[PDB]
């Protein structure tokens, strides 16, 4: 078998990306952001505290004749940004872009944090990193791709994330014709639970390549790209009046700038990120002060290849007994 679902962006900012999800039957369609650094599928609910739902649509698995409770389980989940979420869990059918999962743990919420309820494009999280992550208690669950694994057609997904653009999740199969030239293939550790690899390098702009070992997560349910406070200070460097500002959290720059590109090596390989992919606007609405796009990864304890990073390629998430990662120009 085989899915593929196009995901949306859910603002002009490409904040994160909104996918479709069926759950239930008959089907209940939810906006999911799909999420490869965690490994929980939450989403709001009929269960969830009323105050806490602001204009989301909610998963009620009294309507749904294929739900059950699994009895016992409860969920607790806080995630890099400081968010979190919990509740309990049911097994339900659970399809995107046409595959289908039955006895999938979908883990309704009780509670939510303020950033979910003020966020009302987002009816929850599809983790797609290792099911080892996934927080359910006392019986750890699956992710949706670890289930529908062995019934792919290959034991893959694909990320093409748009940039001010809609995109693709494909499930089982790669589409040659959604990149150019090759795809190139890196090592990934499972040892945290996350898609981990090692960058060979990077360039800012026109500038020469650095060749040094980045590890990393891919991460699609992350904005931005936060990287070694090195290599960020190198990119900052090359715009004129950028600095870090702890005000504001992080490295802003003249909204009249041009930014500079931002190159990434997989082995031998070269990802180009435009530097308009870099550019979150205004710090606040009316400002010529911008926030920018590449962040310090320090006192975060990882780097992470978030949005920016991930949407200048086409990305190969191969979960073969021996998993890697595929990155291809587009």
């Amino acid at each position: 078998s085989t899915g593929s679902a196009t995901t949306t962006p859910i603002d002009s900012l490409d904040d994160a990306y909104i996918t479709p999800v069926q759950i239930g039957t008959p089907a209940q369609t939810l906006n999911l952001d799909f999420d490869t650094g965690s490994s929980d599928l939450w989403v709001f609910s009929s269960e969830t505290t009323a105050s806490e739902v602001d204009g989301q649509t909610i998963y009620t698995p009294s309507k749904s004749t294929t739900a059950k409770l699994l009895s016992g389980a409860t969920w607790s989940i806080s995630y890099g940004d400081g968010s979190s979420s919990s509740g309990d869990v049911y097994t339900d059918t659970v399809s995107v872009g046409g595959l289908t999962v039955t006895g999938q743990a979908v883990e309704s919420a009780k509670k939510v944090s303020s950033s979910f309820t003020e966020d009302s494009t987002i009816d929850g999280l599809l983790g797609l990193a290792f099911s080892t992550l996934n927080t359910v208690s006392p019986t750890q669950q699956k992710t949706f791709f670890d289930n529908a694994k062995a019934s792919l057609d290959s034991p893959v997904f694909t990320a093409d994330l748009g940039y001010h653009a809609p995109g693709t999740y494909n499930f089982g199969f790669i589409d040659t014709t959604a990149y150019t030239g090759s795809i190139t293939y890196t090592a990934v550790s499972t040892k945290q639970g996350f898609w981990e690899w090692t960058s060979t390098g990077y360039a800012v702009g026109s500038g020469t390549f650095k060749s040094t070992s980045i590890d990393g997560i891919a991460d699609t349910g992350t904005t931005l790209l936060y990287l070694p406070a090195t290599v960020v200070s190198a990119y900052w460097a090359q715009v004129s009046g950028a600095k870090s500002s702890s005000s504001v959290g992080g490295y802003v720059f003249p909204c009249s700038a041009t930014l500079p590109s931002f190159t990434f090596g997989v082995g031998s390989a070269r990802i180009v990120i435009p530097g308009d992919y870099i550019d979150f606007g205004p710090i606040s609405t009316g400002s010529s002060s911008c926030f920018g796009g590449i962040q310090s990864s320090a006192g975060i304890g990882i780097n992470i290849f978030g949005d920016v990073a991930l949407k200048a390629a086409f990305v190969v998430f191969n979960g073969a007994t021996t998993p890697t990662l595929g990155f291809a120009s587009k």
